[PDB]
């Protein structure tokens, strides 16, 4: 039993039971150890999720604009990888640092560069958080909304929101 | 015991116990009825949250841009009104319809008008969802991020993200 072996069953197990379902006992059970053994690889449910989150991102995660774009898209992908995958991400260094330079090398007031990182990430995050709950969960205007909304999903909505964000980043830069 | 009386204790109770803590039993207890009585006013925990959510929005919730702005800000306010207030909103008609016209009266392809509603709402939502978890939850670039981030909070980040969104809405309109 290495730590890899734990984190990955954790992810399978996630798929089966959901984030509320995912207990250290249930994990111990699947892996066929006893609960205590697990603590050699994980502090507790918190530290474990934080580990699961990372792995998701490892696995499923040039101009500046088309950095932001490709960063999010991958994040977004990474989140939808698993049940309740966004909820996991919610509650959780070098890659950070690079980014904020690679941003400031294109004339970005660090502060702003942060807020750019943040805006995209938070949005990507909200979108998926929401694709994932509608899972768990008329007048005439609405219905086509809905039916076009259904025909398509959220990927358009995702991208179209990703797009305004970038647009406004061009504008708040020229200043 | 009217229904108002239930929903409001529910909100107090929320503050005390959090969303995971908020059981129908715990509510029955506070109100000093028995569990069954509550079902006369609420189907179950789901229908109850859906009710709590509404009330929050009732209570704490011109150009088009400055509709989107003022809509979100109020939503955002409304969410931070209570513990886990965004998590409640997550899992949950006329006001809808108006909006989508009031949008199309300014030359907005319904579809887009939807995606505009959506983008702002989802972002507002992600932001607060995140103000609320950091509650529940270095190289040098980062630290000032952090320290400026701490000095200020998220309200700047909120607005600055709200702002790009609107910017990009002006651009995706001129087309």
């Amino acid at each position: 039993l290495d730590k890899s072996k734990v984190i990955n069953s954790a992810l399978e197990l996630l798929n089966e039971v959901g984030i509320e379902g995912l207990t250290t006992r249930k994990l111990a059970q699947k892996l066929g150890v006893e609960q205590p053994t697990l603590y050699w690889h994980v502090k507790n449910k918190r530290a474990l999720l934080d580990a699961m989150a990372i792995e998701m991102l490892d696995r499923h995660a040039e101009s500046w604009q088309d950095f932001l774009r490709n960063n999010a898209k991958s994040m977004r992908c990474a989140l939808l990888s698993h049940r309740d995958g966004a909820k996991v991400c919610l509650g959780t260094y070098e890659t950070a640092e690079n980014s904020l330079a690679f941003l400031c090398q294109q004339g970005f007031s660090l502060e702003h560069a942060m807020y750019a990182m943040q805006a995209a990430g938070i949005y990507t995050l909200g979108c998926v958080l929401l694709d994932q709950e509608l899972q768990v969960a008329m007048p005439p205007l609405v219905r086509q909304a809905l039916e076009l909304k259904d025909h398509q999903g959220a990927e358009p909505a995702f991208l179209f929101g990703l797009e305004l964000i970038i647009c406004g980043l061009e504008k708040q830069l020229k200043c």
